[PDB]
């Protein structure tokens, strides 16, 4: 359904079998058989809406660029990943099957209700999604065949990432880390570590975009002492990431580290929107 008369947006209710429920997805079309973007929502994912939508002009600045935006909505703390156990809050607890919904339900759904092309997309997170993205995209090659990874903790399993992952997500929502990917040495956490499986991605030659502020804000924004240390913090996986990319032979990527830019929402932004040409070229998008 349309969200307003005269605007392309619309609002979905995509079932998810995996999960035993209806998705929420914002979505806009980029015309019949049009690639996919899809755009990932941050730790704090609400139910109404996704941040996408809330705090960027994306679904405006992607109007007929040919490429038909999806931004699936909820899924708190989910690092849209398939956990091993429910996903427990203080709100009660739901199945989380994210990939599946992601990589099968989805796609399928889009393609037989909303003609968009099931293979060559584009997915593109932040924060808690910046990982999970670079994760699809290697698992999942021939349907993602571009990844965005904004202000991201790249090497998720390594030093103390699954402590701190477990304290991001008691305080959003307030879930375990274990009833995801279990104890720090399950396999899930290096398997789900965009570092330590950056091999795929050089193999597989998927288009990388890798973003990260250093912790100083500029004129856009976002100064406080969590934003900033945030970024701070992260950037170093950030950089150990692009050095491996490097190092290994990779030779389809876009790494902009800039003197500036926080943990917020200001900075995603500015950076969607300067990817978006990019992005068409990359996707063979059709304007309009």
């Amino acid at each position: 359904a349309f969200s307003r008369p005269g605007l392309p947006v619309e609002y979905l209710q995509v079932p998810s079998p995996s999960m035993g429920r209806d998705i929420k997805v914002q979505f806009q079309s980029g015309g019949a058989n049009s690639p996919a973007l899809y755009l990932l929502d941050g730790l704090r994912a609400q139910d109404d809406f996704s941040g996408w939508d809330i705090n960027t002009p994306a679904f405006e600045w992607y109007d007929q660029s040919g490429l038909s935006v999806v931004m699936p909505v909820g899924g708190q703390s989910s690092f849209y990943s398939d956990w091993y156990q429910p996903a427990c809050g203080k709100a009660g607890c739901q199945t989380y099957k994210w990939e599946t919904f992601l990589t099968s339900e989805l796609p399928g759904w889009l393609q037989a209700n909303r003609h968009v092309k099931p293979t060559g997309s584009a997915v593109v997170g932040l924060s808690m999604a910046a990982s999970s993205a670079l994760t699809l995209a290697i698992y999942h090659p021939q349907q993602f065949v571009y990844a965005g990874a904004m202000s991201g903790l790249l090497d998720p399993s390594q030093a103390m990432g699954p402590t701190l992952i477990g304290l991001a997500m008691g305080d959003a929502g307030g879930y375990k880390a274990s009833d995801m990917w279990g104890p720090k040495e399950d396999p899930a956490w290096q398997r789900n570590d965009p570092l330590l499986n950056v091999g795929k991605l050089i193999a597989n030659n998927t288009r990388v975009w890798v973003y990260c502020g250093n912790g100083k804000p500029s004129d856009l924004g976002g100064n406080n002492l969590p934003a900033k240390f945030l970024e701070g913090f992260v950037r170093t996986s950030n950089i150990k990431f692009q050095d491996a990319y490097n190092a290994g032979g990779g030779h389809n990527g876009v790494f902009d580290f800039p003197d500036s830019g926080t943990h917020s929402w200001e900075y995603w932004g500015a950076q969607l929107n300067a990817m978006k040409p990019d992005l068409q070229r990359a996707l063979g998008a059709t304007p309009n």
